[PDB]
């Protein structure tokens, strides 16, 4: 019956790429992919992102949907100190703002809630992520600091406290079905008179990088898809998105009597759980079809009537076919008709908002009701091949289309009906049935045009023009009756200290009066009388008393600050509430940390407690010389350590990088190009057993440093690995030998002529794979290999995402050092040693002029095979043909097995 | 009229100091204060505790109530890999165990839930803290490691998934009223047939030190009380405790029909929120009274009928009078009688369990119903003086008393009725009414005594004897009918793989049969036939089929593994369920970290990234000599930095501690007592301006080190602060001068005879306070001061809780160094310089023989005043009156004004 149903009288929230719900609709209607890359303001995602989950601590999330102003909060509006606002989680902060938008969207101000319900309004919401506490916790890991974050129940109770709501303030978490449960629970409390209204809501936010890491390790997000292709090309998972949704639910009969803006009518709501299963997340359409039919039976709606289904649309390859199968089953029992219902998902636009998925989906459906249009379900141009949509009621919309009331069945004009599906993890299948409620014919109400006052209030004057500008822009496009605007402003917008009243009888006067107010003039014109009290500035433009005008007292009370003003008395019939533009809050950054704060998740202490990735500590005794030690742990050195046939390998040239970083750690040779001459006495066949490298730096002269670096195994004493000599390059250094360029330049030019032998990156990877090399750890990218008459060139494009993004003293990068091993091995293969192991004895006069930025070309020329030694001159040419690393002679050691 | 009541058919949980709910009752009945100090297994609380909240990052929580086996989980029972068990939060793990206890306590096994409800059982729970994720996060702060913890919804859904429950699985968080709202929500769903049973529950756990840090900063826990004096002497706050509660709620009509163990009947439930208020936590007795009336009005119970009130009893001085005032108002409206109801709180026994406060309180009330006794509300022998209990219905019980049926108004024998009050943070004033359900006369049922089979199952055989031992011990004391035991074992205990059946006739037969099974003997005796099938060992002792016996088919089905065995057919009347001993799980440590893991919260990186609290890094160039630098930040050096009149001061003797620790940092002078001769060239009047200390250690000889320590201000260049010469003492050390002992021994003896001048610690504190000294940071503890003819003695007892508990190279502790400043000042005052500032120029031949542990006595002898110089020999005797620090000459600088 009418009283059984629950009407969504208000609707607001912060959704990606939408400054307001009207902006959200324009995005959905135009099919805007609000999915976006992680912004630099929060964190540099390139520092935490890796392509797959094998590298631990990184995130496989390529992108997402992000709501702007996650760190902005109007603590002054909500009567909170900034110190406490900073330490309050953004879930609490931003849901208060969404709470205001939802309550104001319904035309219910704090005064009206107290006036009419004494705050008997519930606030139910859910979120899977409240990760603000990490900020305070992480600081406490270093230095005792105030704990950050708020109790996860603080989100609804903060809304209840600010509004003084005496209804339930519950935090329900059912993971992805939080909003669906909160709306479902909200309905039950409203059907049973437990509450007058409920602010059902939900919110998912991604403002701490650990949220991406935790989400990535859940193995439920895509690692290749930048978008949620709902019912399109499937993916291994969904793509998470940000969003804060809130729908103000009131019993339908109340709303009609209260003359509220019924966005829609929730006739049915079914929750079905999987039960016994061989896995926590085991999709079962039989449970989906039961939920779909349970809601429809509860809503008493035939399947033929449903003309929209806001399906889960997670974009998963397996999930989507199952979802349509569940919906298809729930519809075939009644109708054999095909392609009459429209199946879409907001996830196609803004991704999987998790706890806000249901609220976000309902928001899409309600806006479609309001605009009588079915927004396109984007990213479904190429429909899923596992779904036969020609054999289902569902045609996934690709263009914005008017939502005709179905004429089918008989020939009856059923009202617009929709279904919200929430296939959440744990089998928590849910379904809702939403109908449009027809707009009352007498929505404008009745009020003498003289008694029309448009009342605007802000809590700071800096926001007055911003707020009035928003209203003026909306008023320009709005065709709503002036009485509706007046009433909603009067009984819908929170009465704030700075107040403004425009007494005008026509819309043009209101626009003209506003434009003066934005300009700060406030003069009372012939067509508009402007009164205001700016309690912030104690500036008054009062209203001359008139005994005849009923608006004189009410307006005098409102200006003077009386929160309870009986505005309804001015109206013979109270106008229905409408959706005025949302209050424009002050965008004050309320964050625990500073703007440039890179969390230790981005730069784990295995990186930022090291002077160099291979030189961790400086354990130097008072004796002459500097001693550094590093606790060699492979997981902390993934950029460096790769796998070969003998065992776990590490480029000998990484120790030329150490030599180049040493003068900085000795506070010597400031800003001078260095020449390094490394000689290795020992070869570590398997680096798995190496538990630490010990470095000893000395000063032979004023322009030379000797580095003797050793390695420790488990229990064994240190073993001498090699020694490096670091000498600066002067202005008198000779230019590079000409024949070396002649051979080097010929090798690169040979690629243009396609002479000699050339191997593609895939061929090189296959060629190196046969050798037993596994460069999975940030070293797998190979480049085109040219092999000329006097050497070979091996391209290399360092990955955008390396393991260690903190190090600033890595000049000969581990990728380049490994790319050199690839080049040297690929050279050893040509000479007839497919299984030969590279043994770098000498790196004689290595010189890196400027730190590489992009791709490079390792040129190995001047190859000579003496007795048990292979000598070659090595260059590393940037993509701009310039020499970046010059190396006169790499001397390799070839054993009897190789040569003989 | 009983269809609107909810019967608590099951009750289980892990409460402090209680291996079982029966043991919990014994604790409550005997008035056992289960409050205890934080165990060493989790963390060393002395490392994180501070007396007040001024020191940040520490916890003011002195103690709490802790449940044993927080890290133990039976992952094999719940079909989980240990990796999943380790990384899943203890809330999920332990509540999943409490779920089994609650379901088995109700006599519902997973099979009976599926057999009779298809799992249409709900699981609602709430917890204010889920702090497992920190373990994974903190590891990710250092090294990329797989994330820990579970979503807060994973607690109810994991129970739902394991048991295959199709009902609601919600996580409701209303902070301290989580259990009250979960039970209240459970009642609503059960009234409206939305579920067959609901496992209302809640849990608070403290297994990560940051939980205490976060709790301490909430400013809602006592910083001086070891206990929660519910309705006794108040405190500034409550004392949090651990606990996992769960009540299996079913409608009264169904429970009677199902013949369940109705612990109590929730007749009424009311929740009233505060609304408008001048503060989030603003107590309002009027709204408490409304909740009490609402529950009583809902339950149709006159106030005179209630004979117990399980009030909040948080022990707060403000809260308790308000609570009793609220309850007094709710009762004095009808009855003017005084001292007829009994007011208690489980918090007095186990503290404030936050989310489990309501469930814990209900558990107490339900146990009192079963045992018909009102357990004492301990810690209330001295009733709160702000409460007039003579003018109140409530007498806070002090001893265990029988709960006689109230014969009040007319004169009628009312049933045992109790009230549960939950005053949670915010305004969540919730009240509940619980009545006793009479035990049915025909509880034993009717089963032919030859058809008695006692069926025991375990998922491991190692637990079989442990489980049977528990049952045998319980069976020895239990008078319950054999049929009740048989039925509950049959339809109440999960049918685990290893199965045992004792087909006995009498209770003594069962005990003899059991004792054989505990001993490993399973031979069928004359009075008992034992049958079993063990999947773990594939060991079978089947039963010869008897077509006449109707128990042969059911028993064969059970032994063969058939989960669905129709045991009820054996009973002419199904016996009522009883509470068998809880399943004894396997105590496998499933923890993310290893034993002894001190979280960075305990040892923040400001401590364990420092080689010495004042010597942080080793930024040493290859040149001769070792260079150390420290980023001087006062908050990271609270142990060291105190306040004086000029500014923020630091003991010059702290730099003798550095000298004693550098030979270790030079890898020199191993195990040798060192002699330090510090000479300070500059005095830092205010240490607030110091931004870093730079140390330089040199090697004058093979048995001597030269230390030059500097300090840099904000922007200024380094300034020479002093130089220390560190020598090793040899076996040829001369004995200490005798006249020094004469003065040293003489000064100490004066305290015994109260000779000379003696000042108590309070007098010393006042004396130093007048000088402007504020040793607030771990330096305020003063000791008795003795003043003799030839010096003064200043006792000092280092606080148990210092700032830096990681440092192991602090030998001359900052407290002892500061104590010397107190001793030296008190010497300056003696000479007539109350405003004199200590300028320690030389610390000559300082020698700390052994690192002190406890209290000490700074003896200042041989005082001599020269031109602008005060010389005095300083000892530091320990509590055993043996020299610990020797110091030949402290040389102070006195300005011309000081001298005259």
């Amino acid at each position: 019956e009418l009283a059984n149903y629950i009407a969504v009288i208000g609707l607001g929230g912060y959704y990606p790429g939408a400054d307001s719900i009207d902006e959200l609709w324009q995005n959905l209607a135009n099919g805007v992919d609000c999915m976006s890359d992680f912004p630099a303001d929060r964190w540099d995602h390139s520092k935490i992102y890796y392509k797959n989950r094998k590298v631990l601590g990184k995130t496989t999330c390529i992108n997402g949907s992000f709501i702007k102003d996650v760190d902005k909060f109007d603590y002054s509006y909500f009567k909170m100190p900034k110190v406490y606002a900073d330490h309050m989680s953004p879930e609490v902060r931003l849901f208060l703002q969404v709470a205001v938008h939802t309550f104001e969207d319904a035309g219910y101000s704090k005064e009206t809630l107290l006036s009419r319900y004494n705050g008997d309004v519930g606030v139910l919401l859910g979120t899977m992520s409240n990760d603000y506490h990490y900020y305070g916790f992480e600081s406490n890991v270093f230095r005792g600091s105030m704990a950050s974050g708020s109790g996860m129940a603080t989100i609804p109770m903060t809304v209840s406290y600010f509004y003084g709501l005496t209804g339930p303030s519950l935090f329900i978490d059912t993971m992805c079905s939080s909003s669906s449960t909160c709306i479902h629970t909200a309905c039950q409390m409203l059907k049973h008179d437990e509450t007058k209204m409920v602010l059902a809501g939900g919110l998912n936010l991604m403002y701490h990088p650990y949220t991406t890491v935790n989400t990535s390790q859940g193995n439920f997000t895509s690692i290749t898809s930048e978008s949620v292709n709902s019912y399109g090309v499937g993916a291994d998972g969904t793509v998470i998105g940000e969003g804060i949704g809130a729908v103000l639910l009131k019993r339908l009969d109340r709303a009609i009597a209260d003359r509220d803006q019924i966005y829609g009518v929730i006739k049915g709501s079914a929750m079905t759980n999987a039960g016994e299963r061989n896995g926590f997340n085991v999709p079962n359409p039989d449970l989906q079809t039961l939920a779909i039919r349970q809601a429809m039976d509860q809503a008493k709606v035939h399947p033929s009537s449903i003309s929209y289904i806001e399906g889960h649309g997670s974009g998963t390859k397996l999930g989507d076919p199952i979802e349509v199968l569940g919906l298809n089953n729930a519809f075939r029992w009644a109708t054999d008709d095909k392609q009459f219902c429209y199946l879409g998902s907001i996830k196609s636009n803004i991704g999987h908002l998790l706890a806000a998925s249901g609220i976000a989906g309902l928001t899409k459906t309600l806006l479609q009701f309001k605009h009588k249009q079915i927004a396109p379900s984007i990213h479904s141009s190429q429909l899923n091949q596992d779904i036969d949509f020609a054999d289902t009621p569902f045609v996934v919309p690709q263009q914005l289309i008017e939502w005709r009331q179905p004429e089918r069945i008989r020939k009856q004009v059923f009202p617009r009906r929709a279904g919200l599906t929430s296939i959440a993890a744990g089998g928590m299948n849910a379904h809702m049935i939403v109908e449009e409620y027809p707009e009352p014919a007498d929505s404008a109400g009745q009020i003498s045009e003289d008694q029309l006052v448009f009342v605007f209030s802000v809590h700071k004057l800096a926001l007055l023009a911003q707020n009035l500008t928003s209203f003026r822009d909306w008023l320009a496009s709005s065709e709503a009756p002036l009485a509706q605007i007046a009433y909603t402003l009067q009984v819908g917008k929170n009465n704030l200290r700075n107040r403004l009243a425009i007494r005008c009888r026509t819309r043009q006067a209101l626009s003209r009066a506003l434009n003066a107010c934005i300009d700060g003039h406030y003069q009372s014109s012939a067509d508009s009388k402007i009164f205001y009290r700016f309690q912030e500035s104690d500036a008054v433009q009062p209203l001359e008393s008139d005994l005849n005008d009923p608006l004189a007292p009410l307006l005098t009370q409102w200006l003077n600050g009386d929160s309870q003003v009986d505005w309804a008395s001015l109206y013979a019939q109270p106008p229905v509430r409408i959706s005025l533009p949302a209050y424009r809050f002050e965008k004050t950054r309320c964050w625990y940390t500073e703007e440039g704060y890179e969390s230790s998740i981005v730069n784990p202490l295995m990186f930022k407690n090291k002077l160099h990735p291979l030189v961790a500590k400086n354990c130097s005794t008072p004796q002459p010389g500097a001693i550094f030690r590093t606790d060699f742990v492979e997981d902390e050195l993934l950029d460096y350590v790769y796998s070969g046939r003998g065992g776990r390998r590490l480029s000998a040239f990484n120790f030329a990088d150490v030599a180049l970083a040493m003068p900085a750690l000795a506070s010597r040779f400031d800003g001078r190009t260095l020449s390094v001459s490394c000689a290795f006495e020992h070869y570590i066949a398997d680096w798995t057993t190496v538990t630490g490298l010990e470095y000893r730096l000395f000063e032979i002269d004023s322009e030379q440093l000797e580095l003797e670096f050793d390695f420790r195994r488990s229990g064994e004493q240190p073993t001498h690995l090699g020694f490096a000599v670091i000498n600066p390059l002067t202005s008198d250094e000779p230019p590079l030998p000409q024949q070396w360029l002649d051979d080097a330049r010929e090798l690169l030019n040979r690629q243009a002529l396609q002479a000699g032998r050339q191997l593609s990156a895939a061929e090189v990877s296959q060629r190196l794979a046969q050798a037993g090399y596994d460069f999975a750890p940030y070293l797998d990218h190979d480049g085109e290999l040219t092999i000329g008459r006097s050497g070979l060139v091996l391209k290399g494009r360092p990955p955008v995402n390396r393991h260690n993004h903190y190090a600033d003293n890595v000049q000969l990068s581990p990728y380049l050092a490994t790319t050199i091993d690839k080049a040297l091995y690929l050279l050893l293969d040509e000479l007839g040693l497919p299984q030969g192991r590279v043994i770098v004895r000498n790196i004689e006069r290595l010189c890196c002029y400027h730190t590489p930025a992009g791709g490079f070309s390792v040129v190995l020329s001047g190859i000579g095979l003496n007795d048990n030694e292979l000598s070659l001159s090595l260059l590393v040419l940037d993509e701009r043909e310039q020499i970046c690393v010059k190396l006169d002679k790499v001397s390799l050691y070839l054993g009897k097995q190789e040569v003989a």
